[PDB]
């Protein structure tokens, strides 16, 4: 509906320039041309509506990732083009310190943490896969790919949220950390 | 004085947060006015700002004496890690601090601030890396973006690793310390 992505476009924006609490399904409804009454009627709430959101991040991510793999030979190479790509993609890394600040607030509630374990779970096993098959083929030694997909995941969120910035320094950086790391499980 | 109203703001800051915290709680709890503050702190995240600098060097001051329990600079990059990590994690201030940033981290006036702020802490970084290359422990060519590297993605580990249990959370950032350093050689 042309009143449905009206307002999860409008919703994502916001929730990446102002965060979570500052957005408010108030201003959503506003500069979307839409009532309480349509939000409510195909999201219900605020915290769904961001949820929905994330979901569909994720997926996109997904699919951008699954068509970029292929141009790397090696998984070595995976690793720092899919560390370079979170730098200029435009789907889920925009959105994490909304993320963080929403999890923080309804980590307790399990209803909705539960789902976002479940998007923290496929956002990591990306890494999973690359060392997964790294090791197959023999490129490096790793007995523990969980705790090294964590820190990798981690680590390369926090070089992409925490470093405008001139975008061909952010990847001198993040190639940079990629070598350090990689030439690190060696 | 004006050590009320920040000691206030930060109480309120900690158990409400910093969305949810007004000029005008601030002010009725503090005995103050919103004029006196406007004149002291122009706005509330300037006040906010005015917090995490004395924070700051708390921080300094706990880094300056528990680092001289690290004998080398390989050592302290070690302990400097895991201390972000724990300190992180049980620090009140801490919801309020990923509010405001997740806030304004998208304002030319806060931004400027803020990044000299994030960068005294990078900064301990640049000690460690330099004395160490001096000290023979290795040898980095770009210590500045080597520095900055290792504070963000810390700073990543801590502030995304959505996994309980504080014993993974040191076990995992101790490993990224030894992979790290690791590729420095
Ligand atoms: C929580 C404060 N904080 C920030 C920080 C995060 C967001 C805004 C400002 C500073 C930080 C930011 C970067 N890049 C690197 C290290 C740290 C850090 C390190 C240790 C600590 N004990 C607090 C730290």
């Amino acid at each position: 509906m042309n009143l449905k992505d009206k307002i999860l476009g409008v919703a994502k924006e916001l929730f990446i320039k102002n965060g979570y609490n500052a957005t408010t399904t108030g201003e959503i409804v506003k500069l979307s041309e839409s009532s309480k009454g349509n939000l409510y009627y195909h999201f219900k709430t605020k915290e769904n509506l961001f949820l929905e959101i994330l979901n569909i991040e994720e997926s996109k991510w997904q699919e951008q990732w699954k068509s970029e793999q292929i141009k790397a030979k090696t998984n070595r190479e995976k690793f720092y083009l899919y560390n370079e790509l979170s730098l200029t993609t435009q789907y889920y890394y925009p959105l994490q310190n909304a993320i963080i600040e929403f999890y923080t607030e309804y980590y307790k509630t399990n209803s909705i943490n539960e789902k976002m374990n479940k998007l923290e779970n496929k956002y990591i096993d990306a890494y999973h896969v690359i060392f997964k098959e790294g090791n197959l083929n023999g490129e490096w030694s790793i007995n523990d790919v969980n705790a090294v997909s964590k820190i990798a995941a981690n680590a390369v969120n926090g070089i992409v949220t925490f470093t405008e910035q001139n975008i061909n320094e952010r990847i001198k950086l993040m190639n940079k950390f990629s070598q350090i790391f990689l030439n690190g499980l060696s």
